[PDB]
């Protein structure tokens, strides 16, 4: 057990094969940093009083948190700090954030400093999401360059706050998982080239919004409640933190849905920094996303902070579920 | 901050009013050494290799997991120790452990070692459930010591692994968290006497199973979706674990559901290690548990692994689906 | 590696010998949360910034730290709430603490809550000592329930914060040594009935003030670097911390000297709670503790602050100081 | 609190200024993962049954301990695994490690895996030194590439597992105190471009070897005790860790001494990995080193075992032993 391999080591290990300057594993070693920092502070939010609200409300809506101020603060200084960044997308900050010329790197990181806000209180699983872009543009950096389809991602993930703190890491070649040792401060490998089912047998998505929910989705969840071909019904499961839910749909197979409904026309989450970093998890894990319509991947963004409906998981559940909306068409 | 108030001391210096032999203060500082112990290995079970299942199968259906292992080891081991317990009963033991003359107490303890057991692989939050009875009897310890009505527990409650580890303890007087500081390895007091709201605007049940659910069920979920007197629809939560979604329950009102169906006369969850401990806790909240036509904490037990149907949660909530199933009667 | 031999453990099955009211279990408890929590602050000083001085000077010279108060606090708090304490001796409060009735135990504790201050910032070795008795008395507590000889205390030991956290505790019939495992936050059982070699091959004392050492001191070291039988030479050891030098003296075997000296009729270091703590565990551990006069355990206080020369170590280096002394008298 | 000045930050932001490949950072940060998972151990040696010999003798003398093994097998892989390094000297190996080409970078490492062995049992503070050499040839790299004067040195110091974990890194501007913070795993700046006193009024050596000091050693001693001009004596401290007492002279001032003697023409203590780095260190916080003839840094190497005599801290400690010596001449 003298042989740790850590998420830098295997970064670095991978990043070899196309020697570059390095900069991906000083944004990468950066973002651990304050993943460690939140997951401590999270594992005793409550001791540390952390629960409650900051007194304001972000881009759009959510009621912000102590732990949103906290964590996006954390982000926001580690990637500067890492000089592979020049802009900056986070949910909680209304414009886009241009690094000082001083710390420059070549990277575009949009996040979500903490996800899964309204379940932080009852101590259920939350996260913190984020994708990362290469700028490919000569002029100076400015928002425009956070506004790119997620299929231009050259890195993406999420770091689970759950029974334990996983970062799952996405690039080009693969899906990683990397667990953080509280012990010792350094994430490790605990799975390789992770892929997921082809076909589960869970659904999630939040049936409250059965009342707003389009003729296809309504189809769908009533098929997996009552299988035409008498096949077992799917256990439904929805925590409520779309970091845990995904994470579950990844190694569990199954799927993931927080479709538009008729008072929502694009869904409730987060394009840039929640469904563009899921789409390309689950589709380097063989999955898939969509918005029921299109490829998630395939959207580009003319706002920061838009919204996007998604359905996401086993190709099979998701092909099933896209065969309901040309249906529906 | 040199003042820890521990769960040690409240216990101790709660007991301190009925002046006792001081062993329920033995017995909650061993289980608490337990529950520190089973969070550290949860904590970073992916590194330990502590995934998977142990070969073999429980009492009831359920593939025995490595975690259920270790935790019913440690649970076990720290009971036995205490000089507190003549009598336990737990999910992984076909019957019921008699303490040896030596290490005897006057407590009966009912435990779950680990719930959630579906939601481990995924990182999901999980617990340990435990319910303590006084042996009311003369003769020596047996296996009917345990089969004692919920209403005669002394004390009840749960760790939850989750966001943070919290330990919710329900005595006489009412209910208190206690979170683990990891730091220190203490749990401290940080919310005492919790009430449940009365009314709550979340529902938590297992849609999976629609087309096993009785008439009752199925009129109340169909209610929290279209309110006959348009109010704002429910929101949906179901984690998966019974300790996950107890706690959401309890801090965040609302109900949740595991009813008997078609195919399941007595529910699944487990009458003396789950359903009474929850049971308890909630009407020390102020809150209510039925199985749908009888109080959980009500039943008098004639097997120490019997199942029963639970809905719990706000008492308006609880009230509104007894109303349903009295209509259907 | 589920059945934890913690110090509570221990104890608690140690005082079932001679079955008591169990206040000495919760003593050592409360005591063992203490040390925790300073040992949590220790390890990570500088970054707290707890390193410096608090402005002031306790009850004699010694410029108080930021850690001297911060231990002081906290051992007092828990103590106090232990509810098995009467009469409280610290070293840095100028008169002895009187319990409250409310929570009065029958035990009294002399202690130093941060042994090695002139260590601190250099980041050596540091510890807290403790000695307990019983009350001997029917009259109000007061601080002469405090001065009482070493040979009446009934448990001794200290913590030490080195390269591990260790407590070495010792009672009536033997020393036993428990390490704190940072992890679950609990002292574990390592070395059990520890014996100090007859003889060892290290002296240590502060040479730095031969100018004032007594003839005897002086021909003792003589003798230690050059062996009139031409033995190998002693090595020379000294941290600079009491309970460090104390620790290896008792572990490695050789003995550890603070004599009186021409400025210092009775030495440094503190009777009632530098002391008698260290001379107890020594003599419970088969070593000797002498003023180079008289057993230190001997001695009837008069002065909870009073000073006293102590020689303490394997039997046969301290009898062969002895006999020096002797010698020269 | 959210705005985290880690070593990796630090180092980053400065070789920032030399702009270069950044393996120096790589090879620091490799580093600080091995130091974090040996205080890991360390904090909890006895409960992982870590103390004790491992049946070996080093290339001289030493007995082997399970420490000394289990850190030297870290540090070697974290340093491959870097792509940093070339050439790999350590206490424990008898020949050079050369890096296999795939994870060759371009420094030369010397290293003691574990300082300190004699106060392992005892929980007496030990360490980890190195010293970082830039490979000064073209030829395929060799042992004869860590045969460079410490005076090349372009990187060196000790992690010090005292009462807190520090890493105290000295580079050609300055020294600089990084303190690790157990609960998140990182090593946070808490002493900026460190500077030894002047004078001090401590002298740390092991006065066992009083018999075979030279005339000047002893000579300076007893001036330390008894001054000529009636000044106070000096306080006299050795840990017997030389990574302890060279810190305690860094912060403190004073002087630390291992002379050679009748026995050993060149002392104990190893150039390459322990007596070069201090000097180095020393040097860069305004101290000296000296053999007692010549100074440490400008010895020339011949065996990556050698001894050599040592004698550092403040400059006019070290001056005024020099001039006994050369008075002695
Ligand atoms: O309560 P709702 O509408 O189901 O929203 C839950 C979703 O919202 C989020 O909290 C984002 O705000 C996701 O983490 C989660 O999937
Ligand atoms: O998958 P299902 O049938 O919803 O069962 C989930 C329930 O089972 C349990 O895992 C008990 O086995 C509970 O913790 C949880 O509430
Ligand atoms: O610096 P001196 O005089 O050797 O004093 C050291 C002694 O003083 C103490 O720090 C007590 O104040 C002991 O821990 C230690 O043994
Ligand atoms: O016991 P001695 O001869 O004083 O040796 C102590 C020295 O040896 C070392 O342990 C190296 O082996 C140093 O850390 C320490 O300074
Ligand atoms: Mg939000
Ligand atoms: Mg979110
Ligand atoms: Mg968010
Ligand atoms: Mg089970
Ligand atoms: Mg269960
Ligand atoms: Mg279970
Ligand atoms: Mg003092
Ligand atoms: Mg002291
Ligand atoms: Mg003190
Ligand atoms: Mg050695
Ligand atoms: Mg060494
Ligand atoms: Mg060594």
């Amino acid at each position: 057990d003298t042989n740790i391999v850590t998420l830098t080591r295997f970064v670095m290990e991978e990043g070899r094969k196309a020697r570059g300057t390095g900069e991906m594993t000083q944004l990468l070693n950066s973002l651990c940093t304050a993943v460690k920092a939140i997951s401590t502070a999270v594992r005793k939010a409550g001791i540390l009083h952390l629960y409650g609200i900051a007194g304001s409300t972000n881009v759009t809506g959510d009621q912000v948190k102590k732990l949103d101020v906290l964590s996006n603060d954390l982000v926001i200084n580690v990637l500067k700090s890492s000089f592979a960044t020049c802009v900056l997308v986070s949910e909680e900050d209304k414009n886009a954030i241009i690094v000082e010329p001083e710390k420059r790197g070549k990277y575009v990181v949009c996040f979500d400093p903490l996800d899964g806000s309204s379940n932080i209180d009852c101590l259920v699983s939350i996260g913190t999401i984020f994708g990362i872009y290469r700028k490919n543009s000569t002029d100076e950096p400015s928002e425009k360059d956070a506004l790119q389809p997620g299929r231009n991602l050259v890195a993406a993930g999420y770091a689970l706050y759950g029974s334990a703190t996983m970062l799952v890491l996405a690039m080009v070649n693969g899906v990683n998982c990397f667990m953080l040792d509280p012990a010792i401060g350094e994430f490790i490998l605990v799975d390789r080239d992770v892929k997921i089912k082809k076909k589960g047998s869970i659904y999630s998505i939040n049936e409250g919004y059965a009342k707003e929910f389009d003729p296809a989705i309504t189809e769908y969840i009533q098929r997996k409640k009552f299988p035409p071909d008498n096949s077992a019904p799917y256990g439904a499961r929805y925590v409520g933190s779309m970091v845990a839910d995904v994470h579950r749909t990844l190694v569990y197979g199954g799927i993931f849905m927080y479709p538009a409904n008729k008072k929502s026309p694009k869904g409730k989450l987060r394009l840039l920094y929640e469904c563009n970093p899921m789409a390309y998890v689950m589709e380097k894990a063989g999955g898939l996303a969509t918005t029921g319509k299109e490829a998630v991947l395939d959207i580009v963004p003319t706002d920061i902070h838009q919204r996007a409906p998604i359905i996401l998981g086993s190709p099979e559940d998701v092909t099933e579920l896209l065969e309901i909306y040309q249906k529906h068409a």
